[PDB]
């Protein structure tokens, strides 16, 4: 399959699970600000939404959306336990964390990026990002990970989401559990491959 | 079970959900202003995250997020086929959808409800949400549901979220293919049904 992204954005966290899931891929770059392909192609025929990540399955059908995306991913190599079994009620409890990163924290973020946001509204997103952040501290100074024990899809994207705190300002470095626990993730191995093979480390 | 909601919120996804299902379930307000529930109870201590749908199953385990929610739901009755079966492709696409929804319509909303927010904007913002329902009349020009030809949890959650439109002074009626699609959910028994138990119709 080929995963669609661009460096540092929240590609990053498909990318981090491929990887742990060991599996045959193939990536290729997109330009945002042109809406191309790395190869010069229109990527708007690829996705009409005109993001990333996309995931080209090998059968032509592409999935969107990260959070799908991961899903349909760890669901392929169940024994590396990235997922829960569906049905399952952990899985139903990771799917809560995954919606609350994607909607809550992910889209959070959005107006820091923006340059038609207003420069005073912009204190006011922080905030609100922050709590988010906070609420995930104390959830970490009880389990290691946000779902749980293991590591899962779910660590993947909070540790993509993580890595913009400072391109936007938004200083994070109080939450010690957080801190321990995005330590403890940056040096994974295939995490710091996947970062590596992106143009960060 | 009993699902936690205010009335006309995007409680309404889970509600309609559940009479589809035809499940035994009870439901019970909260009110949104003081963080209580009807019966006068500490609504944090449910959810520390302070919004709904919250989900109370009958082992007492919660569990908060829209999009978690209508799944573990449509997951318990197969037969009616709100859903696709978990590992399956149709699914994933369904996934993929509810994010998008949660993500990119529901969290589109948010500021044209927020007092903080600079009139200035609001016409802005009001853009970024209408082409996100432009898009999804395309979608609907060509198949009955967002999801598909059978109405599933992700019809619900589409519907819900068209409803506080006006409410914001979003006109969606050149959106043709949209509106049949809306006309013919709010049709469905259940549907209506769920939508007089609180208090609207
Ligand atoms: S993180 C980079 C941006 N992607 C998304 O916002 C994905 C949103 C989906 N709802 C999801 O995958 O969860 C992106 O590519 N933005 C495009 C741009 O032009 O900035
Ligand atoms: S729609 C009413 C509000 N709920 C949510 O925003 C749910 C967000 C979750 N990410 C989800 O379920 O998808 C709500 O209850 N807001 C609380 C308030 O005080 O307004």
């Amino acid at each position: 399959m080929k995963l669609y992204y661009t460096p540092g954005s929240c590609s990053l966290s498909p990318h981090i699970v491929l990887r742990e899931t060991g599996l045959d891929f193939s990536i290729e770059r997109i330009d945002l600000r042109t809406k191309k392909t790395e190869s010069g192609k229109d990527f708007l025929a690829i996705n009409p939404k005109g993001q990333v990540p996309v995931l080209q399955l090998d059968n032509g059908d592409i999935l969107t959306e990260g959070v799908a995306i991961v899903q349909y991913l760890a669901d392929l190599k169940p024994d590396r336990n990235l997922i829960a079994p569906p049905k399952a009620l952990e899985r139903y409890h990771q799917i809560e964390w995954l919606n609350f990163l994607a909607s809550e924290v992910h889209k959070g973020y959005s107006p820091l990026f923006s340059s038609d946001t207003p420069e005073s509204y912009l204190p006011v997103v922080k905030n609100k990002l922050k709590s988010k952040f906070v609420y995930i501290n104390d959830v970490l100074s009880k389990q290691k990970c946000v779902c749980g024990d293991h590591f899962t899809v779910a660590d993947a994207y909070l540790f993509t989401l993580s890595q913009w705190a400072p391109h936007v300002a938004l200083d994070l470095t109080d939450l010690s559990h957080l801190q321990d626990y995005l330590a403890r993730i940056a040096q994974r191995p295939n995490v710091h491959s996947a970062l590596v093979t992106e143009g960060l480390i």
